[PDB]
């Protein structure tokens, strides 16, 4: 399988666990954008932290918005656990999760860890390659 | 706000934090679905234990298959955690999830208990109420 992946992933243990997994990464500098599946498939890797800071400053709907004009198949892959952060509301965090998903329609994957994260873009990659 | 639900789901712990909520909420047998929100939008409710018997049977995207021909847009939150349930690999779990986000186009909102399942319907059906 072959994944196209952003440059300042390249250290990441994302691609760590990718290249164990025999996944082929050709680097690129993306404007938008983590992981390039194909011409439709992008993901966005963001960590729970991002998020919910994303939802506190009020950019998170421009990114999803910029990440639907470059691909007409965007994927958001969550890592980290979202509960136990205070200073913000479970409704905001859920305000926010429901609005991606069912109104942008933009499916949010939650995964616990880098190397989860890695293990959704291997099968995700690998069913696009055998499509 | 007002949300149909199915009879089954009548004295469940989802439904006394949607009256606490002050939801409005009407019964009804339905053949699919557990709360339906609008003709268009309806909330099958999936505890993790059921989502990973269903891949274990492989009748999940039979269960999404009927879902999507009842509702342009259906929406499956599945309540529980996921982690820690053995007799099943992680990229069992973690494929389905792909398959019915991106494949099939429905969203699956994940909830920690019935109390956070309430306020997933509650929030979505009060944004369809103003839509």
């Amino acid at each position: 399988v072959k994944v196209v992946v952003d440059s300042r992933e390249l250290r990441s243990e994302v691609v760590k666990r990718l290249k164990l997994l025999g996944v082929k990464l050709e680097v690129k500098t993306l404007d938008v954008g983590d992981y390039i599946i194909s011409e439709d498939v992008a993901i966005e890797r963001k960590s729970a932290n991002d998020l919910i800071q994303s939802i506190i400053d009020g950019g998170l709907f421009d990114q999803v918005k910029r990440l639907k004009e470059a691909y007409s198949r965007p994927i958001m892959i969550v890592e980290g656990s979202l509960y136990g952060i205070r200073n913000v509301h479970p409704n905001a965090i859920r305000g926010a999760i429901a609005a991606v998903t069912v109104d942008f329609g933009v499916p949010i994957i939650f995964s616990s860890t880098p190397e989860e994260t890695a293990q959704y873009i291997f099968l995700i990659a690998k069913r696009e390659q055998e499509e």
